[PDB]
């Protein structure tokens, strides 16, 4: 059973799934023009059966409602915050956060804002500064969608198929569909201007453990870059990468996604602690 509630938030009325797990929590973090709906494999499946797996809407996304404030949320900072008055109502403030693509540079923000999170995995997401764009991420049609405002229903498909991957479902173009088309236009280019943290720098200063993990066939990361990027703590001393996945392993390759999955929350949360 998922635990569907919404929460009324100074960014407007944001949508939680809830799993009915008991153990820690596990915060999970959707990317550009997706829901926490695509998470049904974790919340539904052993995942979300034994930790306590959160999976919001981001503002403009899925079941919230546009935000109240373009200027103030549509951003991966803006996005940071709203995910943190989200934590904050729900009163938790130690989850291992889970950042797919837009979500993990949003959780790559929050680091600075929800300073008791005890683990972050990015799945998806090259830590890049500004300037960096190019070596992060993969050139191409659907990359020029991630900042485009209007969407025909044809670049509906085009970036559902290319950033959710097989398979591919009708009920993913509903969720793209509804996605207010201000919030990629606003996010990219603020992205572009610099106008939240030097992601490189952050990750790289960073305490928390950070885990990577994505898909060997993901049109969009460039995975020799990642890499090579430097982490404060990076989980298990590498990047990791799961073969016959692209952009979402998670959906693609749910047990191998998993295996790591509950792993890295096990080590950020059921070992002793030492500083
Ligand atoms: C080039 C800037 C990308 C910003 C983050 C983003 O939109 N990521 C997409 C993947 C890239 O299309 C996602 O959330 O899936």
């Amino acid at each position: 059973t998922i635990n569907y509630h919404e929460l009324e938030t100074s960014h407007g009325r944001i949508a939680v799934r809830e799993s009915e797990g008991e153990g820690a929590p596990l915060l999970m973090i959707h990317g550009n023009s997706s829901s926490g709906a695509i998470f049904a494999p974790q919340l539904e499946g052993e995942i979300g059966k034994k930790w306590r797996v959160i999976a919001p809407d981001l503002p403009g996304h899925g079941k919230s409602t546009d935000a109240i404030d373009p200027d103030r949320s549509y951003s991966m900072e803006g996005y940071a915050d709203a995910m943190t008055e989200v934590m904050q109502q729900l009163g938790i403030a130690d989850a291992v956060v889970f950042g797919w693509s837009l979500g993990g540079h949003i959780g790559i923000e929050m680091i600075a804002r929800y300073p008791e999170m005890r683990g972050l995995m990015i799945t998806g997401t090259p830590p890049v500064a500004r300037e960096e764009v190019g070596q992060g991420f993969k050139s191409g049609p659907d990359m020029a969608l991630a900042g485009q405002e209007i969407f025909s229903e044809r670049d509906v498909e085009s970036y559902a198929r290319s950033t959710c991957g097989e398979p591919f479902e009708a009920s993913l173009l509903d969720i793209v569909a509804r996605t207010d088309g201000r919030a990629r236009r606003i996010m990219f280019e603020k992205f572009g201007s610099g106008t939240g943290g030097n992601q490189r720098d952050i990750v790289a200063e960073a305490q928390l453990p950070i885990a990577v993990v994505n898909g060997r066939d993901g049109p969009f990361v460039e995975l020799d870059f990642v890499s090579k990027v430097k982490f404060g703590n990076l989980w298990e001393g590498k990047t990791h990468v799961i073969d016959n996945a692209g952009h979402a392993p998670f959906r693609e390759a749910p047990a191998e996604f998993d295996a790591y999955l509950a792993r890295f929350i096990r080590d950020c949360t059921q070992l002793e602690h030492h500083h």
